[PDB]
């Protein structure tokens, strides 16, 4: 019961830092270039390790030079990679990321390689006893629902002391994913998902979507410079203002920084109000830096 | 390994990692989109010419700057896949190996480019000074850091002054970017390639106007070459006779990216084989024309 497991993607982010977003059909020179290990669940692992939490990553990878870079990076951060679902078919996903240096906007052109996703069968092979918290990045929802039902079954057969806490992230406005609201102790819904469902604020989104979550669950919604909100079974809307840096230079992975910091803070026994504030704190620090070094 | 004396064609210039993403529509800033297809390609003018020289059957070498890392590893493996000798690469302790991001909009064909940064130092005259030239029969320089490259060209002239005519290294220069720094390179080389883009920027409206207008800038006995896309290519040498070749357009134009580099490498190859300027012009148009109907460099020969 010592690790935080993050289930989701690992993508190679080929970053270009620009002073202005390029206008279509133009040729701009970038300020700098870097490779960064990406993917939501993968980014959350980086943050958890920097926060001082033992963590594990579970996701699909295909042997090759890109996976070698990603594995070395994960290992350099002390992220346990023993749960990786190695694939014989597909290439490693990669994306071209344009980071605007004047406002931190990040634009991602993802190349999804048909790498088969982590299956309920792959998850069934995992001994859950070493995990205190399991975070699932919403992707192949029907297959992830089965993984979540397995954690519930495990929890039924354990005393309250040994129960594995569960969190779910619904970040893409894909209908398949909306069934994941009914699973997990903590549900993270993105601003992009909330806006697609017709909500114009975090408070509105929480009130509107709370009926979709499991009994006793906490629904969390971060809203960029507007900070973040959370709503629990007691019906009290919780809010935290953002901690924006004086100069916002990179928001790539700011959402993942928030998620990991909220999870970390809750796994440490802190209240929802303290976890919300801490998430905004670390996410805000991240936005004033390139990458993840120096967030703590 | 052992490279026989006077056997290679050396190409000095840029190697870049081109990341090309094909999209339905141009992404709006701060959005996360999925591309239709994505490819990692080795680019750069001198780099592209090396590929073509290898496919033509010429032993060839590339000289350019690279920084140790995963990008350089991809580029080196891609050079090797194309039989290019990479032993002359100027490995750098500072800077990033060039990488570019191209976004191609599938609904209108628009190409948006986020060019490589300027962090990596270019090949210097002192890096070039360390090269034993005896293994090269031809040295092609892609015009970049002109003041440094002029010194490299002066070193080849000095080498040649002490050589019998049969052991003289032939030299070619490409002025492809409309940068004033580069215009001093016209006065160097046996063969000078000037691009249509450079010629137009200098106010020339045809390969003929460009050659007649710029010939006064080349050294005694040099051949000035100018390809003009579908209008074919022209050359002008010391005899004052303007030479022309019509283009050999493919039945359907597929990919013109690196067609200029294909022309340059084919002209060089043909001249290094002892063919005349007229024959080299025609051969350059033929290979460049074949390339335009092909994706990449496979099947150009
Ligand atoms: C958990 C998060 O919601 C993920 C995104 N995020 C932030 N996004 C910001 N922007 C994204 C894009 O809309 C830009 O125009 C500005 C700006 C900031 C801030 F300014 F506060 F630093 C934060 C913070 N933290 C926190
Ligand atoms: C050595 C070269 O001059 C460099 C470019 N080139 C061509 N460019 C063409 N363009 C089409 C358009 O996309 C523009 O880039 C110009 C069309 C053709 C042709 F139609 F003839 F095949 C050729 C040929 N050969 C040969």
């Amino acid at each position: 019961g010592s690790q935080i497991l993050c289930v989701g993607l690992v993508v190679l982010d080929v970053i270009s830092l620009v002073d202005k977003y390029p206008k279509e059909d133009s040729e701009i020179r970038c300020l700098s270039q870097r490779w960064q290990r990406g993917g939501n669940a993968s980014n959350s692992c980086t943050v958890l390790s920097l926060l001082g939490a033992p963590c594990a990553f579970m996701g699909s990878m295909a042997p090759g030079h890109v996976a070698d870079f990603l594995v070395a990076d994960f290992r350099r951060r002390g992220v346990d990679v023993s749960q990786v679902a190695w694939q014989s078919k597909g290439d490693t996903p990669s994306s071209c990321c344009i980071i605007n240096n004047s406002n931190g906007n990040r634009t991602i052109v993802l190349h999804d390689t048909s790498l088969p996703d982590v299956s309920a069968t792959d998850f069934e092979k995992v001994d859950l006893t070493q995990f205190k918290w399991i975070h699932i990045e919403g992707r192949n929802a029907s297959e992830q629902v089965k993984m979540l039902q397995r954690i519930d079954a495990h929890n039924t057969r354990q005393p309250p002391e040994q129960k594995i806490r569960v969190s779910v992230e619904v970040e893409k406005p894909r209908e398949e994913l909306f069934q994941l609201f009914g699973y997990g102790d903590v549900v993270f819904v993105s601003k992009d998902v909330a806006k697609h469902l017709g909500f114009q604020s975090a408070e509105e989104a929480l009130r509107g979507l709370y009926g979709r979550v499991r009994k006793g669950a906490v629904l969390v919604c971060a809203w960029a410079e507007e900070g973040a909100d959370a709503l629990g079974p007691d019906g009290k809307l919780l809010h935290s203002d953002a901690f924006p840096p004086p100069r916002v230079v990179d928001t790539l992975g700011a959402g993942d920084t928030f998620n990991a910091s909220v999870i970390f803070s809750l796994s440490q026994g802190r209240s929802v109000q303290e976890a919300l504030r801490f998430g905004c704190q670390v996410a805000g620090k991240k936005c004033g830096l390139q990458g993840f070094d120096g967030i703590v």
